[PDB]
């Protein structure tokens, strides 16, 4: 299952802190997600990645109540404004738009998604592979204290919830 | 608008027929389509070309009473058994699954679909482009004509409600 644990940043400082431990920079990545409204505790979006040219369906489904288990269900489109129509016509609403820079470095089995999110903030989402939630939460705080990061600096809300 | 009429037929002698036309052989894709059950006159399908390695999420409406008229969305996705999923995830029932094999034909502005469709039988789909959906028919039906077809081989239903 998806473990990351998203904390509220200074983009400058954090950047450089990943950066001096040695994380290595995978890209960047100028997402516009566009979410379509489920039942709880359900997410979907199509996401567009337009420096890339690549395009996304996600659906995922809340798992705990801290926001930090998901499951995903993701797959490349080659239309994404067609996906977009598809689910309207389909009676889905639409819930809201996301736009994000997103900074990606990567270290072993963590991923550093270093987010600059239009009209919420800047962002840091700690991701690691493991088929054991518990020691995946772990090594998200091992990596955590060593940039300094905090319990109070953690932020529960997704990002549909946190743009104004 | 898409515009197409579908007729039973004995596959060797329309084959034969239409390359006795000189339309041009395009190509044969075995195609699995998984139906999703949406309310009239709306349909969903996932399809999976199993010999070009092609998947794709289709929508369409039907605009008239013959099943002759279509408003079609649709567009490549990279996994057609997470399509699949996701529908399931999204609470829509699977309808049915209809598997073919298709002998694509071309001569000007008409596609011809040749159609052995499993548990069901042969039958040829006779498509036009056209921005006009009368003059559209009307090229089908000079082309049916040509083919020795007449109204009383037209078949109606979609070949979701032809499989046994
Ligand atoms: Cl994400
Ligand atoms: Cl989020
Ligand atoms: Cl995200
Ligand atoms: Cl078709
Ligand atoms: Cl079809």
């Amino acid at each position: 299952m998806e473990i990351e644990v998203k904390f509220r940043v200074n983009f400058e400082d954090i950047k450089r802190k990943i950066e001096g431990l040695g994380a290595k920079f995978f890209g960047i990545e100028e997402q516009e997600d566009v979410y379509f409204e489920l039942p709880s505790p359900k997410l979907l979006r199509v996401r567009k990645i337009n420096n890339t040219g690549k395009s996304y369906i996600t659906y995922k489904e809340i798992l705990d109540k801290r926001n930090e288990e998901f499951y995903e269900l993701e797959f490349e489109v080659q239309d994404p404004e067609g996906a977009i129509e598809l689910f309207k016509r389909l009676g889905f609403k639409v819930q809201g738009v996301v736009k994000k820079r997103r900074w990606i470095y990567k270290l072993n089995n963590v991923t550093f998604e270093l987010n600059r999110v239009e009209k919420a903030g800047d962002f840091l989402d700690i991701e690691v592979i493991t088929s054991n939630p518990e020691e995946g939460k772990k090594i998200i705080w091992d990596v955590a204290r060593r940039l300094g990061l905090k319990e109070e600096d953690v932020e529960p809300k997704l990002y549909i919830e946190l743009i104004n």
